[PDB]
């Protein structure tokens, strides 16, 4: 790792370290949090792992490849997180004293665009999508790029890249809302419109907490510890990925049964015009 | 920045640094390269900047939003690269002695998926694309995620994530080849099939050099310096982005004139079946 043993000299003005080839920085030696927050984070890690495990078991029984991918990444991430939750480069101890959780932002790069692809095809009916789908993806990747760059930076540079990620996040939400709106008027009138509304609530609430936790954590004003920031991120990761994929799976199941019982019947409704699934011709 | 002045003590077994709050590591003080390689890198930076500037001027005269985006990111990157080419976090000096060019991998996260979106719609004829487009994007993002994780890691961990990025890169090339193949038999028989073949050559050659430069550079066996690695990356960035977008723009221009002179005429050809643009009905 890095140097953790040192001697102060010359009345606290000189620091002497062993010439063992390791790197040294006092900022890296600050506490990550309390032992209660550590154990609380370790508890939610198994809860999210057991869910991801029970999801892969459940998903194994068209193809919901989106849910399989983020669940495979999720439990692979837990295997990495169980052994090296704070080692390099799972946590990047950079030369400016920062601690940046690359394990979190890498998993966002792996899973967040896949969820928006699922959002771009909520019904799952073959090659649907739209041209705004590329807009949802180009903006979300930039959101995580600026957020990672802001978490790595300090001072004004961090604020600049945080506001750049915030503008990309605003473009992501608005385009996502218009996807949820069209999907609401496309799915049948029954219980399908219920989960579509429920998926939207889980989406904007969980996705909205990530910029909130960025401000409250060490990357911001430090009202949360590093262990405290891992607890909140696990909660909204459990909502935005495991629970959101469960509902999206439940929606596509209700769609497939509707298409097999009543056929694929479309009634054009004006909003933009949507081909709504109906029961009778 | 970090500590660059230090005193050796106790016959080279103790390193003493000022207690100024800065971080210290001997590995961060290694040379980036020779002054000739520095000036050679600075020369290609203006050449790629002037091209990106002359491209934005040229592009300003459906909508080729893909070329506009990577060109805007390219010259914004040059502004960042001109002032802080080796500052934090443009270059991440991590606690394990590594130097990782996050400026390069962040620009890849911003531009590489946008190019594959352009590849997914070479003709530019409205909402074309396919379902493999999401496969091209999910695999390429993972490629850069594993490559960044490998560049941040050391030893066996670096090799694991490099091979994980290599498998994602293999999936990316094969799906990209089938896109180029279908595009060749879809565009008209004239000069359009010429640039389509030319775009494919620039693609796999430039994209193929990035794993090659990863091995030859500091992230690999160190046959290239850090300045030497920046020169090679600039050359293949100039090919894969500026030149590839110029040809893709030239292709979409030749397609639009063909659609306005001869109309949109399709003749189904078997390969998979493709609707080929023809002149006469
Ligand atoms: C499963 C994890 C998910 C869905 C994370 C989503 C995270 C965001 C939408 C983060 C957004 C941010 C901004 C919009 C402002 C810039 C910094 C943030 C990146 C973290
Ligand atoms: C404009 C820059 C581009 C198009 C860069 C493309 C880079 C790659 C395709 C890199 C691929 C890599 C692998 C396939 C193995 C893992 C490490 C690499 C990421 C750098
Ligand atoms: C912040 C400004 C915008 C960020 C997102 C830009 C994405 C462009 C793609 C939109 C599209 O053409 O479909
Ligand atoms: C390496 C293994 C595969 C990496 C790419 C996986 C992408 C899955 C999406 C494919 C698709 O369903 O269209
Ligand atoms: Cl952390
Ligand atoms: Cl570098």
């Amino acid at each position: 790792l890095f140097q953790t043993s040192y001697t102060l000299e010359n009345q606290g003005s000189v620091i002497c370290i062993p010439n063992n080839g390791q790197c040294f920085c006092l900022a890296w030696l600050k506490s990550n949090g309390t032992n209660a927050e550590k154990l609380a984070a370790n508890i939610l890690q198994w809860i999210s792992f057991a869910l991801s495990a029970l999801c892969l078991m459940f998903y194994g029984y068209t193809c919901g490849w989106e849910n399989i991918y983020v669940a495979t990444i999720q439990m692979i991430k837990f295997i990495i997180e169980y052994f090296h939750s704070f080692d390099e480069p799972a946590v990047i101890y950079s030369s400016n004293g920062n601690k940046t959780r690359w394990l979190r932002y890498a998993s966002w790069l792996l899973t967040c665009p896949v969820i928006l692809i699922h959002l771009s095809n909520l019904t799952g009916l073959a090659n649907d999508y739209n041209k705004r789908t590329m807009g949802l993806l180009v903006s979300d990747i930039g959101t995580i790029v600026w957020g990672t760059t802001a978490a790595l930076s300090k001072g004004y540079v961090r604020v600049i890249f945080f506001l750049m990620g915030l503008c990309y996040g605003i473009y992501t939400f608005f385009n996502a809302a218009k996807v949820y709106i069209e999907a609401y008027h496309t799915v049948p009138k029954g219980r399908c419109r219920q989960v579509v509304t429920g998926m939207a609530w889980l989406f904007f609430v969980s996705w909205g907490m990530f910029p909130i936790l960025f401000i409250l954590g060490p990357e911001g004003f430090g009202v949360l510890s590093r262990y405290g920031s891992n607890v909140g991120h696990t909660i909204i990761d459990l909502m935005s990925k495991q629970c959101w994929g469960l509902l999206g799976h439940y929606l596509r199941v209700l769609i497939h049964s509707h298409i097999l019982i009543h056929g694929d019947i479309r009634k054009t409704t004006k909003l933009i015009e949507v081909e709504t699934l109906v029961e009778d011709e």
